[PDB]
């Protein structure tokens, strides 16, 4: 918004190094959090109890305490099809992979 | 480390206005996380995957990737008596507290 929210972030796996191994998938989005927690941190960023005591906090201490920080809070699973140090092809669903949620925390 | 870890962070319901409402405790523990989040970031950090994936990929693209998040990554709960808006006194447990442990995500 500027504030803490999801945006994309398309990841290939050739960049990093990953495309010797990796069959499927070569590219995906697999986004991510970006943006700042306000002081206090209104529900709507889904904040824990620590995050928004802390926040409250940093109002009234501005200096000595840290913002809360925009992190992924859901995290779905792909499926990726590999071949593991043997040459065997792997069909593996690896968890948090993706982000569907943000907040801070 | 400066690296992500946890740290101590003293919480007084009296400074943040909430001292006329919570009889116990008036202050406590709170901790916090806070420290960088290494790219990439290793298995002493316990990242997620997509934590992982994310830190791999700044490593590649430093300008176009944000840096994973210190956040906390398990919370314990605290007891607290307080006074709720018709003055009856209540003991409840709070959950997420209290940062327990700290990582990258």
């Amino acid at each position: 918004k500027s504030s803490c929210k999801r945006h994309p972030l398309y990841v290939d796996f050739n960049l990093i190094g990953w495309g010797s191994w990796i069959i499927y998938p070569k590219q995906y989005n697999a986004y991510r959090c970006e943006g700042e927690c306000p002081n206090p941190v209104g529900e709507e960023f889904h904040p824990t109890n620590h995050a928004y005591i802390q926040s409250l906090l940093k109002r009234y201490q501005p200096h000595r305490v840290p913002s809360t920080c925009c992190v992924p809070t859901e995290l779905s699973a792909i499926s990726m099809l590999y071949l593991d140090e043997n040459e065997k092809v792997v069909l593996k669903n690896y968890q948090d992979m993706v982000v569907e949620g943000c907040g801070c925390r």
